[PDB]
């Protein structure tokens, strides 16, 4: 054995937020410096923040305050699968606190008009889209962040996620004072996760997409063409909440997971992620839950290793109508109509590596994912898997 060390303090909990309303890493924008509150999303490409008043925000990007501000003269247009928003674009001098120590011009994007994007209550006040440039708006022109910080310093090509759920409900008090995990900008903290680390690696670089070979319900092949799993692409995005699933996958795994959970009836709103299920303090029946296994492509031919979530990471906290001491939960999965998509419920229980320069994405268990005595979350391998390459879907 030996002990694996930690060599990001600086960045490590960094992050503040929660699978429900995001996670978010602050920063500061213009001269002198505007501090913002921005969503992490490796969803998207674009850094936007928002530049005008809304009701859901407590402060905003002041372009006229800014002697750094420079001015594109043009207008954009982001929808995301659901929420958009209409701005203004420009450059200017941008930091994080908690990050490197280094200041880097990069594009913003002022949010002068936005439907459904800003969350009541979340404490974010723009987004950082760290996918890269050709999903960005208006197009692959308009350089990512990203790009700009490592084109700009000497931070090398890549980050980390740990993102960490709470296990129970946090009020808005709570929410504001709880650690919620870490973003550490061009490096690996060993003290972030336990085990080893497994690549998959990044099929195309648009989104941070991958491609998904076979899927478990306790031990029980879902079976099915490992090209459904990922039709039409499968990618991790941490700017969504929950497990997306293509129609038909959601549709099996649903009925493996109601079939694993029998013993158990849940109303049809539960399983639509709609209402929420609750039990008396301390009851919560995780085992009668079965545990999801996602087996990846690996680095090597012919290779894969599988990350095992618990009901601990599908299962959302959420406080009961009524305040009361139940602990409550929503089912976190849902169909997707574009594809699969690990969103934060899936990234609370692994270290997630975004390994740009070797293309490639790291997964290990989360010093911070949510477990019992009983189980624990997983990354294992390796796998005798083939013709992966087929597991790819081609419009
Ligand atoms: C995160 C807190 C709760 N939310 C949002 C509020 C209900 C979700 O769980 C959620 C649900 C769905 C169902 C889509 C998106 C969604 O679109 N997320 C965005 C970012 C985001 C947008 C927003 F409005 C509010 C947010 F909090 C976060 C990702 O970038 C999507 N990546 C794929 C994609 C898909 C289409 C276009 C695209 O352009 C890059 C990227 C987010």
């Amino acid at each position: 054995a030996a002990g694996r060390r930690g060599s990001f303090v600086e960045m490590v909990d960094n992050l503040r937020g929660k699978s429900g309303q995001g996670y978010y890493v602050e920063m500061t924008v213009g001269s002198p410096p505007q501090t913002l509150n921005i969503l992490v999303d490796t969803g998207s490409s674009n850094f936007a923040v928002g530049a005008a008043p809304h009701p859901f925000l407590h402060r905003y990007y002041q372009r006229q305050l800014s002697s750094t501000y420079r001015d594109l003269r043009k207008g954009v247009y982001v929808p995301y699968t659901q929420g958009k928003w209409e701005g203004e674009l420009g450059t200017d001098l941008v930091s994080i606190p908690h990050g490197p120590n280094v200041t880097v011009r990069a594009n913003i994007a002022a949010i002068t008009e936005s439907d459904k994007f800003f969350i009541n209550g979340s404490n974010w006040e723009g987004i950082l889209g760290l996918a890269y440039a050709e999903i960005a708006r208006p197009d692959d022109s308009l350089e990512p962040f990203f790009d700009s910080l490592v084109k700009q310093t000497h931070v090398p090509n890549l980050f980390s996620l740990q993102l960490c759920g709470a296990g129970f409900p946090l009020n808005q008090s709570e929410v504001l004072a709880s650690v919620g995990g870490s973003m550490i900008i061009g490096g690996i903290d060993h003290s972030l996760y336990t085990g080893s680390l497994w690549y998959t690696p990044i099929r195309r670089e648009w989104y941070y997409e991958v491609i998904i070979v076979r899927v478990e319900i306790n031990g029980q092949d879902l079976k099915m063409d490992c090209k459904e799993y990922n039709y039409d692409k499968s990618i991790v995005d941490s700017g969504t909440t929950n497990l997306r699933l293509p129609k038909k996958v959601f549709e099996a795994a649903v009925k493996s997971i109601k079939a694993a959970s029998s013993t158990e009836k849940f109303p049809d709103g539960f399983w639509l992620g709609e209402q929420l299920v609750c039990w008396q303090a301390g009851t919560t029946p995780w085992n009668i839950f079965p545990v999801i296994s996602l087996y990846l492509m690996g680095e090597v031919t012919n290779q894969s290793f599988r990350i095992t979530i618990l009901p601990q990471q599908y299962l959302r906290p959420v406080e009961d109508v009524a305040t009361s001491q139940d602990d409550c939960y929503k089912f976190a999965i849902s169909q997707s109509s574009t594809g699969t998509v690990m969103g934060a419920v899936i990234m609370e229980g692994f270290y997630v590596v975004f390994d740009r320069a070797r293309k490639r994405i790291g997964f290990a268990v989360s010093a911070c994912h949510v477990h019992d005595e009983f189980r624990t979350a997983a990354v294992e391998g390796p796998f005798v898997t083939l013709d992966m390459e087929d597991c790819g879907y081609n419009i």
